[PDB]
Parts: structure tokens; C-alpha cells; sequence
RNA sequence: CAUC
């Protein structure tokens, strides 16, 4: 609920598809995000993004720590 | 739905 940061840039360390979750080291903090597949914006779909990729988000804190939201490419 |  509560924004952390906005508009921070990261590359996803990895993203499982049958899990719906993986992570996103910062570049700004070089600290692991959690992403769940809710938090990705709207790319024969699968809501996802690649290992390596680059993106753009924001952070909130979560429940059980910081999470990533409005997951987008960096443009 | 927190390290696949």
C-alpha cells in the first residue's frame, strides 16, 4: 500500500511462471524486490517478464516486505 | 504471493 520509491529501474533476476513470483534486484539499492505476477502491467498472454530484463516500477511496502508495482519497461 |  504505502509507496516506497517510484519510477525506480531494476533487472529481474529471475521470474517463475508456474509460481506467479520472482524477484528484481534495484539499481538504485542493488537490493531484491519481490514481483508477483499482479504487479505487471498489461503486455495468447501470460502475465510476465524475462530473466535479465530491465524494467520500471514502483515500490510499496507489502505484508512480508517490499514489493514491486506497475512493472513496465523502462521505455 | 519471498529465492523458482
Amino acid at each position: 500500500k504505502p509507496v516506497l520509491a517510484t519510477k525506480v529501474l531494476g533487472t529481474v533476476k529471475w521470474f517463475n511462471v508456474r509460481n506467479g513470483y520472482g524477484f528484481i534486484n534495484r539499481n538504485d539499492t542493488k537490493e531484491d524486490v519481490f514481483v508477483h505476477q499482479t504487479a505487471i502491467k498489461r503486455n495468447k498472454f501470460l502475465r510476465s517478464v524475462g530473466d535479465g530484463e530491465t524494467v520500471e516500477f514502483d515500490v510499496v511496502e507489502g505484508e512480508k516486505g517490499a514489493e514491486a508495482t506497475n512493472v513496465t519497461g523502462p521505455g
